[PDB]
């Protein structure tokens, strides 16, 4: 039956193709007002009132059709987010000899155009009215030749995120939602003179981050390229070349497996602002952070339900400040009760040991390359795993943190951050490391790190050296998951319902 | 000589990374105030006035250094685009001991913090005054280990950015300018509610325009994917879903040469709007963009010097209101004096005769394949010569236009327009095609155009073709190239100049 609807519909539309009397594709509508303005404009119409005067044109997709006798129909419009009622007797229809055949041609899912005057209903039964547009002429703008369904099923809304959009209007808000994190964040930033750039997409070094990256070809000059894994190495760049303050809000290319906080392609936020430090940016981040979620939420404190297996599961996200901040080293001696080594010796092959005694008497698996950065930072999830609160983890050591400058009082340490939220890391960031002598020991450690099978480490860039030869000021580092900002703010317990069109499994 | 600089100044710093005496790569310093601020809260300082009680501590980069004497030197910092100068008497030093120790460590090119008052200076010789810092402590916060030049060179500026807009400042402002565009059409249509969408760049199908994309590697789901030529095809899906108005500002990846319009990867926005039309984005384009560039040049006319070779070489682009309309065949038939065919008739073999004639007599080579749709725009680019202010060009064939809709009283034309200025493309709007029976007969046209060796062509998308059986409302679409707006409102004759990191021939 859905097939032989839309055959049906087919012929017919095909018909009147041709013929065009009714011209089931027409060019342009004018609408009078938005279905928004309108509902607003007139609620302060009392039950059963009418302004025969008010001349009003609207537009929409009819969601709902219901006719009682010959002469009377109802519909129901969906517009911007706003369900608008129409009423069309008879009496109120300009050249009442086109009624029956104006309005039998309407099926449900028709974008149609209307035009009529304002009134609120009065229902005999049910009360509180409904302000509705009580019809002159109804005009069929679009047809739909598919059946609509009565939908729950997940991977299939993906793949036609467009009827996910026209069945629910719940997935409408929170992609809203996802944009005006954005355009905070832009605010933010823009307050405070910093300059929006935009660094290449296609290098023939992908940089700043630890990832596997996409490959493809440029066939004018026979070049193999990388798609961009982070913007941050070029970002370094223009606070080398004078611009104190960027920032970029852009794509990020991953060539890694799907889940819930991952995606292929993901959007990322990094900014850098010459002549601050960690300390600068932790103010920064929950100063941003809990000031955007109460603007967006009407709280400082957000319910989330992580589990899809059990909605009922709530987690309390309280972003007011101060957020707590603990040091990854100091903390990870209390998880396991153990005095972890020195600091300036968790690269050696003795920690190696001492990590992996570590995993295997805890029974936490760590795929290889079981490098001492991969099994520390398998570790770490111990602690993350409690972060439900935003909060700060700090103090990564050296051998995980190529990019990040040394600490000025703890030996082995570096000056970086990373945020969690609902056991999930939504921003990383750090004093840059603007040291040329000391990148190049990194660069150099993080190619031995790959000698031992680790593909994803960051091996050294030449012209991002010279850089820092000429001289990065004393500048602070600063990137976050735009995805994963959306998933707790609109209570998306998946990374594949805050995107539009997630990367699909075909 | 500028190799035993660099190996001097190694040695140098590196000998003091050891001691920490001086510590070349300190952590962090307090600017009291930007060098912009700095100069505008004390130019109302007459010639030789002084305030010993203001305390300031600013930072910046060395771009000149001079010492008379023994006991008085002067600097040029460079900050924030704006120059500041320096004076460091030694009865102005705290701690006169180190005055001479702190001194000559500091080399041009160097990125320093100092501490002193406020005072404009009074020179015998040249009057006028300078707003200077003068000195109590200066300190090393990053050493320059390179011997800055004393540098036109073009290409060598695209592979070192940084050291381009360390030595010019020039290119500083147009990077900004170009900030300052994607922003102002950002305000534009957030002040007309739409919301800012963001659309995959990974597609198994590139569509929304005419051009050779790039291939890449999914490893996790062994799946070749495409990186988008356009974001079109999706966000008509938005509109399908009840997204009634949307826009899109992001990179797009084209596999082509490079020249000074074209760089493989680029920016562009897109902007959806249903119950629109071309003639709504026709006066939204010109009212845009004229008013954009009185914001932002101060006139509603540019002059743009687009020769190189000759720098001389003046135009003049007035974006004054209204701007000059054009049909394309009816133009085309004056260009060559000549009737053309019905317009239905334009994708005939017969039709192709015709072309090729004109393209023959008249000395214009059109590389192959010679299908219709190519032949024809070569000759609009005879017309594209002579658009010096912004002109519309309008009535585009339906075999050039597979995703624009069929002209409402022009047989064979659809309702599309693109915008000229100075002879090169900058914007391409249309009424969207929201006919699926149509739109089959367009992607089946594009199909036999492929099968004649145009392998850009745009084949069908199945699941964008299901979106518009839904039903995809009246809209009006619209794409405009941001690097091209930036080249015309910054006075760049080359592409390669508004990009901060150009693509580069290795
Ligand atoms: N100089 C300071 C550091 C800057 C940030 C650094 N360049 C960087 O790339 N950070 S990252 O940790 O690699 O990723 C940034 C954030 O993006 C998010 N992210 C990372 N991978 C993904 C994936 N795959 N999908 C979605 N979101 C992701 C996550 O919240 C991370 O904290
Ligand atoms: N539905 C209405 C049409 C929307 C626009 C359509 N999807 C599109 O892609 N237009 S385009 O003509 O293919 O490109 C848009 C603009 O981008 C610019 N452009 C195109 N190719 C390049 C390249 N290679 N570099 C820089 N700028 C470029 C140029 O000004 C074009 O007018």
């Amino acid at each position: 039956d859905p097939s032989q609807y839309f055959e049906t519909r087919s012929r017919q539309i095909q018909e009147l193709r041709k013929t065009h009397e009714p011209n089931p594709y027409p060019h342009k509508f004018h609408v009078s007002i938005s279905n928004p303005e309108f509902l607003a404009k007139y609620a302060h119409l009392k039950k059963g009132e009418t302004l025969p005067e008010e001349k009003v044109s609207i537009a929409g997709r009819i969601h709902a059709k219901r006719e009682s006798g010959s002469k009377l129909k109802f519909y129901v419009l969906h517009g911007d987010g706003v369900e608008v009622q129409l009423m069309s007797q008879l009496q109120d229809y300009c050249d009442p000899d086109s009624y029956e055949k104006d309005h039998d041609l309407l099926k449900r899912g028709d974008i149609v155009g209307v035009e009529g005057y304002v009134g609120r209903t009065q229902p005999k039964k049910g009360g509180e009215g409904e302000v509705s547009v009580f019809v002159s002429r109804v005009q069929l703008l679009t047809p739909c030749l598919h059946m609509l369904p009565a939908f729950k099923d997940q991977e299939t809304r993906y793949r036609k995120r467009y009827l996910d959009l026209i069945m629910n209007k719940d997935a409408r808000n929170r992609f809203i939602t996802r944009s005006e994190i954005i355009r905070y964040i832009r605010r933010f930033l823009d307050q405070r003179k910093f300059i929006e750039v935009e660094t290449p997409m296609m290098n023939v070094i992908a940089g700043g981050a630890t990832a596997k990256p996409f490959i493809t070809h440029h066939n004018d000059l026979d070049m193999d390229m990388y798609m961009r894994i982070a913007p941050e190495l070029f970002l370094k760049q223009l606070v080398v070349g004078g611009l104190d303050r960027v920032y970029e809000i852009g794509r990020q290319f991953r060539n890694e497996g799907i889940d819930m906080t991952h995606n292929p392609e993901f959007t990322t936020c990094e900014f850098y602002q010459a002549y601050a430090d960690v300390y600068d940016l932790m103010d920064m981040t929950e100063l941003m952070f809990s000031e955007m979620v109460k603007e967006i939420t009407g709280s400082y404190i957000i319910k989330y339900h992580p589990d899809p297996a059990d909605p009922a599961k709530e987690l309390e996200l309280n972003f007011s400040r101060p957020w707590k901040r603990i040091n990854m080293i100091e903390e990870l001696e209390k998880v396991f009760n153990v005095k972890f080594p020195s600091g300036d010796q968790l690269h050696t092959a003795e920690t190696g040991e001492f990590l992996k005694k570590i995993l295997v008497d805890n029974k936490l698996e760590c795929p290889p390359p079981l490098t001492n950065a991969r099994m520390l930072d398998k570790l770490v999830g111990e602690l993350e795993d409690t972060c439900i609160n935003p909060t700060f983890i700090f103090g990564h050591p050296q051998m995980m943190s190529p990019l990040a400058k040394y600490s000025r009082d703890q030996p082995g340490l570096c000056e970086r951050f990373e945020v969690f939220v609902a056991t999930k890391e939504i921003c990383n960031a750090y004093t840059e490391l603007n040291d040329p002598f000391d990148q190049r020991a990194r660069f150099e450690e993080q190619a031995r790190q790959k000698d031992q099978g680790d593909d994803e480490a960051q091996l050294v860039d030449e012209t991002f050296c010279n850089a820092l030869e000429y001289g990065l000021p004393p500048t602070g580092g600063w990137g976050c998951g735009i995805d994963r900002l959306a998933m707790f703010l609109t209570d998306s317990n998946t990374i594949r319902e805050v995107l539009l069109f997630p990367t699909l499994k075909p």
